[PDB]
C-alpha cells in the first residue's frame, strides 16, 4: 500500500520548486559535497508536478528506508495547516488526513491538546516555541505589549490563517481587540507574512520560532523578539489506528540517538551570517 | 479502575519523608504559601509507609483528577531506573511484571524502553550535564580526564539508568566504562553528597536534577551539555486503556499554565 503524504511550504523544513523542462529535478549539492535529495511533490502552484526538499523530505525518506513503505507527496490543497471550524469540520493537512486524502503528514506540524484527539502524533521530531518577527529597531516587550493589548493601524501584527495559533487567539485568548484587529490582517502562509514584515506591509508576524529564527539568520534587517508562552513540538501525524504508530516512534527516538537528527538541524536549520 | 504508581526518589521531582506517629502526613506549605500535597507511599528506609510529594507527585494528582483513577504509591524495590540485563530490572521491571501500572518519575524516554512498553507524551524536555565542584571546566565528553581515567579524576553516573547501559555499551566509550565500572552509585542523592565531600570529582546525570542542585548549593556548578536532548514521560504497559487520556492531559498541561506553575513551585 502506497502512503499518500501531505505536506505544505515552510522554508527550511520544506522548500518547493519548479522542475525543469525534461521533468526531473535541479542537481543539487550541500557546500559539504553530498547530494541534495529531493522528491517529485504535485500540488497547485499559485496540480502541476514540483521539487520538494529539506529538513523534512530528509526525514521522509529516513522513515521510508528503516520501515521500508513507498510514498507519494503532495502539497495541500487549501494551503493551510488545520484548524477545526463550524458540524465542526478540520480544515488544511488535519482534514485531509481524517478524510483519507493523505495518510500521514509530514511537516512541521504543531503538537498540540486539540489535534491530538482526533490524530495520532509521533514523538517529537524537534521542541520549539513562539516568537515575533520584526523589524530590526523594534523593541517588543512580550504578549502584554502596548501596540497590541490596545491595537491600530499604526502598528499591524498578525499569524498565518487556519494555524493553531490562529484559532488560539480567536477562541482562546484573554483579549478581546487583539483578535478583531488580527482576523482583519492575518496571512495565507507564513512566506508572505515574512516579506510583509520586510515590505513594511505587517508590522509584527507571531509565528513558529524554528521558522523565523531562521529567516532572521538569512536577514539581517529582521530580528526576533520574545519567547512568548510555552515551547511544543513538531511530530509525524497519522490517523488514530494505523499500524504504522509504534515504528515511526521508535525511528525517531534512534534517530536523536544516533545523530541523524542533530544532522538534519547542522544541514538545514543552523546558520548566522549578520 | 485502580491503579498501582511506581516512583522514585528523585529530587526535586519526588521527595520521600516519614510519615507521622498515626501514620499521616504532616501538612507543609510552599514559599509562596501553597499547600504541599502529600500522598502515602510504601517502601524501603524494612517496607514502612512515608511521606511523597514534589512535581512528579503533583503531576500524578492532577491526572487522576482530570480522568478520575484512584491510586496507590510505593518506591521501586530495587531503588533503580531500570536496564535490560531479555528481561528488565528496576521500574520498568516492576511496569512490565503488574507489580505496577503506571510509572510516575523523571523517567528518560529512550528508543529501547520504547520497544516495550508505553511513554506519554514528554512532560519535560532536557539533556545531560556534568556536576562537579565550582573552578572545574570540562569542554565534553572528549576532556582528557574522561577519555584516558585515573584516581586523580573520579567520575560515574547511576547504576541501571539510560546512561550506565549507554556509556557499557558503546564501543567509542570502553575506556570509561571499566573506570565507572568501579565508581558508580546506587543513587543520585549519594552520588550528589559525593561531589560535595569531594569523593566524586564529576557526576554525569540529567541537566533538570542536576541544575537544581546547583542552584541550592553555591559550591557545585554544572559544566557541558552531553550528548543529545531527551524527554521524561510517564510509562504504562502497551495496552493500557489510560494512554490517551494521559498525553492529552499533560499536553494540556503545557497550555494552560499547570507545568509553568510546577516549575516555579518545585524547580525555579
Ligand atoms: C499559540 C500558543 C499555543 C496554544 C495552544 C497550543 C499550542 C501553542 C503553541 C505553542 C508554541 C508554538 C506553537 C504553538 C502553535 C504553533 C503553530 O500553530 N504553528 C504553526 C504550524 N506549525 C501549525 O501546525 O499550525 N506554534
Ligand atoms: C547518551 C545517553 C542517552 C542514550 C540514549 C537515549 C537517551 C540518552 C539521554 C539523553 C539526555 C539525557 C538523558 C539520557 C539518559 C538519561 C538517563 O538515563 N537519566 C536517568 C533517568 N532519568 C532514567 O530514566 O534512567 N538522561
Amino acid at each position: 500500500t502506497r502512503l499518500k503524504i501531505v505536506t505544505i511550504h515552510q522554508e527550511p523544513f520544506v522548500y518547493v520548486k519548479p522542475t525543469l523542462s525534461d521533468g526531473t529535478c535541479k542537481e543539487e549539492f550541500t557546500v559539504n559535497g553530498d547530494p541534495v535529495k529531493k522528491v517529485i511533490c504535485t500540488g497547485p502552484n499559485d496540480t502541476v508536478p514540483q521539487c520538494c526538499y529539506g529538513f523534512c523530505i530528509d526525514l521522509l525518506i529516513k522513515l521510508a528506508r528503516t520501515m521500508n513503505f513507498t510514498y507519494e507527496v503532495h502539497l495541500v490543497a487549501d494551503g493551510k495547516f488545520g484548524t477545526q471550524e463550524r458540524k465542526k469540520e478540520w480544515n488544511g493537512m488535519m482534514g485531509e488526513l481524517l478524510s483519507g486524502q493523505a495518510d500521514m503528514i509530514v511537516a512541521p506540524l504543531t503538537i498540540n491538546n486539540e489535534r491530538a484527539q482526533y490524530i495520532e502524533f509521533s514523538k517529537p521530531f524537534k521542541y520549539q516555541g513562539l516568537t515575533i518577527l520584526v523589524k530590526k529597531g523594534t523593541r517588543i516587550t512580550g504578549i502584554n505589549d502596548p501596540r497590541l493589548r490596545n491595537p491600530s493601524d499604526k502598528f499591524i501584527y498578525a499569524t498565518v490563517k487556519q494555524s493553531s495559533v490562529d484559532i488560539y487567539f480567536r477562541r482562546q485568548v484573554e483579549l478581546s481587540t487583539m483578535y478583531r484587529h488580527m482576523e482583519k490582517h492575518n496571512y495565507e502562509s507564513a512566506a508572505e507574512a515574512i516579506q510583509a514584515v520586510r515590505d513594511n506591509k505587517l508590522h509584527a508576524f507571531i509565528w513558529d520560532s524554528a521558522v523565523l529564527e531562521f529567516e532572521a539568520s538569512q536577514k539581517c534587517d529582521l530580528v526576533t523578539t520574545g519567547e512568548l508562552f510555552f515551547r511544543s513540538g513538531f511530530g509525524i501525524g497519522m490517523r488514530k489506528d494505523s499500524p504504522w504508530k509504534q515504528n515511526v516512534s521508535l525511528s525517531i527516538l534512534k534517530s536523536h540517538e544516533n545523530g541523524f537528527m542533530e544532522d538534519l538541524d547542522k544541514t538545514w536549520v543552523r546558520y548566522q551570517e549578520c
